[PDB]
């Protein structure tokens, strides 16, 4: 699907995420051409699973506090592709709530940014 | 041009930038197709120029502290298209020196993301 860029409206897209800790979700998420890492929001993980802390450099800054990593591969399926994104690692949103989708997943699935 | 993604890359594109309170200039402006509005360093501006104090939500949270607003539009060149984009206003990365196009800059070019 084309999605036309619009600056009040934000390219989002329906994703199933699998965070092979708890039943795949579909949840909203936001396709990112800044963003190198793909984040998950905490809500698709059980209380059990450990995940590594991490420092990331945002537009707000520094944060040690705000993101952890993944210690397992994340399975996304989208609306139209059968076959499921995996992705080695990925963040994971602690303290906010909607996904991320970024150029780890849209290379998987063959993603690209037209200029006429 | 159709822009491949990788998250082993940036997708960066070569910007001329018209704060219209100095010489215009050219930037490495990275592609980013999550960010509400554009994003250009401080060092395109001149001393004096007067800049309104912003709030920015990002990866690092708010911030009231890093980021202001310009008084008067910005025009912004690209590679292929003869003709500038102009937004009637953006944010100013004061602490580093970010440059993002944003989507309101690509709509004015009709960028659109591309998902087979
Ligand atoms: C490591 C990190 N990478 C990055 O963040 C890269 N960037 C990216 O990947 C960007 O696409 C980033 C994605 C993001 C949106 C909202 C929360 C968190 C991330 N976008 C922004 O940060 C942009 N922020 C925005 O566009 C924000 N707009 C506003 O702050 C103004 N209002 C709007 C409503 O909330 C109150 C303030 C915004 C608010 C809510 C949801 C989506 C956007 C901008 C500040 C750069 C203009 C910009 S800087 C970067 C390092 C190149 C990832 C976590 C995304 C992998
Ligand atoms: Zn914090």
């Amino acid at each position: 699907p084309v999605i036309p860029l619009d600056p009040a409206r934000r390219p989002v897209i329906k994703a199933q995420v699998d965070t092979q800790t708890s039943h795949p979700k579909t949840i909203e998420a936001l396709l990112d051409t800044g963003a190198d890492m793909t984040v998950i929001p905490i809500a698709l993980f059980s209380s059990n699973t450990p995940l590594k802390n991490t420092s990331v450099l945002g537009a707000g800054g520094q944060t040690q506090d705000h993101f952890k990593l993944t210690s397992l591969p994340v399975l996304i399926r989208l609306p139209f592709r059968t076959t499921p994104i995996v992705l080695t690692s990925c963040l994971v949103d602690t303290k906010n709530n909607w996904a991320i989708i970024g150029r780890d997943a849209l290379q998987q699935c063959q993603g690209v940014l037209y200029l006429p």
